[PDB]
């Protein structure tokens, strides 16, 4: 159904750097690292990208993204993250929120090196959007359910010196295409 | 001749949001709405796009783009707009300027809900660019003749609190490819 | 090996304008000019691009890019520049630095009208990255070796009123794909 199972935008603080990477449905697994190969098919390298506003602090952090992470889509649209770098990663995920009994969105999840964790569930997502839309009928919030965000080196949130992800030196925002298609359908039945 | 009959860039105030959408010549009609399907072929959805600088005022306005508009290319490059939302749209068009006896560029045209209006004429455009180039010979101005701009919710101009389109919360700039090809030819005969 | 032998980003001061142009390996020669054809395959036109932050000074300079330059890839990845405009061009190239006995990066090279000069050598590049990486083992610097930058009208550097290229009204940054692939390999053997 989707041409690309996802599209990824990389940011350094509140600036988007480089262009959006679109992962074909033919690449179930995509790696995002600090390397430099621009060929980009099933691997999105952040090391060769320029940013005229880059600071030494951002360059310092980019040094630590190393092997980065692998994003894997299982089935129609279930998503898993595998932390390949030797530095912990920080993920914003509604699925992980629920699985931690944390209030929706009110949590940043630290994924340790070598960790292979599931970060999104399609069906759960579909159920939640229908219920959430239905309750609304009795889109900016609903779309966030189909998006994952990940900071590569600095954690953000309450117990950190950083209030928001846009305050981290290097992060990505992942748009789940199949999830968004379902949301589009839902929105039309409203 | 053109691969894409047009390319569209969406803005929120003076910031371009999302990437440029390119409409294949195979899609004579393209819809631009406030929905969220990212599949984008003959439909450019603005609802799923993020903007780290977005304000509540911009989110309020995006709420009103709804079904948006349809841009249709008739023949080689004649363009028509159909207002699908239940909110009026505001178009900058040299063709509409001439048809309103308004000074070139000195007008913003309000297109009401359900309205199906012609906003660009290829041949007129071709005639005007030749005459205008010829007079110049006796490119920033000439290219504007091949561009349409449209604000989705707020009108701008003299009788409005907004001086320019870049002051509106959500708008698009449409580049007419065939028109630009003709302009390129003209410029080489100068 | 590479799908695109290079990708080019255009800037006006410190703002990237338009999207990145990707040159297929099928187009050994690509022309970058001040014209307006958006078809862009083996020719990247800067004249039809908009920039809401553009100043009259930038428009004045864009007026002088005219026929611009041709970038040619000879063999696997040797690069030559041909100055087609009647205005001199200003290139940042490590290859040209070495050939001028200038300290790496500490030079801006003026290429005069009609000049057809070689600005990059693949093998030299490969040798330098290996040596440079090896010395480091005893990536932001290494990647610059695979990048060419060119200001179209204003020269920058010590003997000019402009300290950096991001201070020029119109310039491009060219990423050499094959060179970057070699660098990626090198980095993995570290």
């Amino acid at each position: 159904a989707p041409e690309y199972w996802c599209s990824i935008a990389y940011f350094e603080m509140d600036v988007q750097v480089g262009e959006t990477f679109k992962v074909p449905s033919s690449c179930p697994i995509v790696t995002v690292d600090g390397y430099v190969d621009p060929s980009g098919g099933d691997r999105f390298c952040l090391g060769q990208l320029s940013n005229v506003h880059r600071t030494e602090a951002i360059e310092r952090a980019r040094l630590h993204i190393g092997k980065g992470v692998q994003l894997e889509c299982k089935g129609e649209g279930d998503v898993w993250v595998r932390c390949l770098s030797d530095h912990a990663v920080f993920v914003q995920s509604y699925y992980l929120d629920r699985e931690a009994g944390r209030a929706p969105g009110d949590a940043v999840h630290k994924i340790y090196p070598s960790a292979y964790i599931k970060v999104f569930d399609l069906r759960q997502c579909h159920r939640q959007m229908q219920q959430q839309a239905a309750t609304a009928q009795a889109v900016d919030d609903l779309r966030r359910l189909c998006i994952l965000r990940m900071s590569f080196v600095k954690g953000w949130g309450p117990d950190y010196p950083r209030q928001s992800i846009k305050e981290t030196p290097c992060w990505i925002e992942i748009h789940l295409h199949r999830a968004l298609q379902l949301l589009d359908e839902v929105l039309h039945t409203m």
